[PDB]
């Protein structure tokens, strides 16, 4: 079983990330060129460290029986070609230098994952002696205000509000017996929803969440993927919402701003992955149709023939096409005139939603989900930049825009 060659793992643009090399001993050593590129996605099988990535999820595939001397002769492993593009991957990894967190770039029409990066990373060379967490798919975060994309989508789709409906947006407001507050306790007066969303007012969006109710908020979150182990061919931990029946009015108000404050048997929520955030942006960019993301394009036989091809698959329609257009327009506002201006790229219309989530000890995380170009989107990005001690306000947006622009150009060629 070690005299049988393992198939390769290869990017869509033909860059080999994992090979098996025959010894004169007879056995095969696993080799990792460009060691350190997409480590978490490529993965490993380690007694000490466990199993991860494609090496495990596609183990079966990458794989006279009484004669060990003949094991090499018949079997050889079929290879795996990923949807990952090595140049978009490099872009994402460079944008994370110096930060913990993660980036996903995806095609919104199919769910294909074009880049997937987590930091800190590791090399396979180091395994042979935090970094091991895959922060794209296997870490949960409070999404903070990036989850307002779901609140807004739900509000519009149930026909409880429109972008031009006005809301009071005071610095502080009592809801369900607790206080909600805007950033800096900024009183914004009465403003249209599109502006409350662009400026990320908690007090406005909280009122929308309360107007929706717990059943609707959870229901729409689930229709975007919450509760589902996203990925046709990779493992993602599901994003979580509470049991609506257990939620309070104050809890609902904060949940609808992306802050899990609940105390009950079921999980507090929302708690999201970065991958789930990309799936939401994708669904909005793709007329409301949610795609199940996937990272394997196809399988090749040892001789080079296509054994199989992944088909894109939908997880359903989370909001109508009309609703998605309204959400996309609101997202454009975020970047043109609101909290997302740091994601602007001269020459291209970029849309999205930011967030900032305070996690303990003065740590905060900066989020961005977005897509480009605005009119016929072909890319989506999801980012988290972890602050831990450092203030990283707006960093998700700056990283998001930067990644989208460079990836658009690679797309161009």
């Amino acid at each position: 079983s070690a005299y049988v060659q393992r198939g390769a793992i290869i990017t869509s643009d033909g860059v080999t990330l994992a090979e098996s090399v025959k010894q004169d001993d007879g056995t095969y050593v696993r080799n990792y060129p460009h060691d350190g590129m997409a480590s978490h996605t490529v993965g490993y099988i380690s007694t000490q460290y466990g199993t991860a990535g494609i090496e495990s999820s596609m183990n079966e595939t990458l794989t006279r029986s009484a004669l060990y001397s003949m094991a090499g002769i018949n079997t050889t492993g079929s290879s795996v070609v990923l949807t990952i593009n090595s140049q978009m991957q490099a872009v994402a990894e460079a944008a994370l230098q110096g930060y913990s967190g993660s980036i996903v770039v995806m095609d919104p029409s199919t769910g294909a994952v074009l880049a997937k990066a987590s930091s800190p990373s590791y090399t396979h060379a180091e395994l042979g002696t935090s970094q091991l967490v895959d922060r794209t798919t296997q870490a949960l975060y409070s999404p903070g205000s990036s989850f307002k994309t779901v609140t807004l989508a739900a509000g519009i789709d149930t026909h409880k509000t429109t972008l031009d409906t006005t809301y009071s947006a005071p610095g502080t407001m009592e809801i369900g017996g607790g206080t909600i507050h805007n950033y800096a306790n900024e009183d914004m007066g009465t403003i249209p929803l599109r502006e409350a969303f662009a400026r990320s007012s908690n007090t406005a969006l909280a009122q929308l969440g309360v107007a929706l109710g717990a059943d609707n908020l959870v229901s729409y979150a689930r229709a975007f993927g919450y509760g589902t182990a996203l990925g046709q061919d990779f493992s993602t931990t599901p994003s979580l919402m509470p049991n609506p029946a257990e939620m309070t009015t104050w809890e609902l108000a904060w949940a609808s701003c992306g802050l899990p404050v609940g105390e009950h048997a079921s999980p507090a929520g929302p708690q999201t992955t970065v991958m789930q955030n990309a799936v939401i942006a994708a669904a909005i960019a793709n007329g409301g149709v949610v795609m199940n993301p996937y990272i394997v394009d196809r399988v090749l036989s040892p001789e080079g023939a296509v054994v199989s091809t992944t088909s894109p698959k939908s997880l359903g329609q989370a909001v109508s096409a009309d609703t998605a257009a309204q959400v996309r327009e609101a997202m454009l506002g975020v970047v043109e005139s609101g909290t997302g201006m740091g994601a602007r790229v001269p020459g291209v219309k970029i849309a999205g939603k930011t967030g900032t989530a305070d996690v303990e000890n003065g740590n905060f995380n900066s989020f961005f989900i977005g897509f480009a170009p605005y009119d016929h989107p072909t890319l989506v990005v999801s980012v988290v930049i972890e602050g831990n001690g450092e203030n990283v306000l707006g960093y998700g947006a700056q990283v998001g825009g930067r990644v989208l622009a460079q990836c658009l150009n690679i797309q161009a060629l």
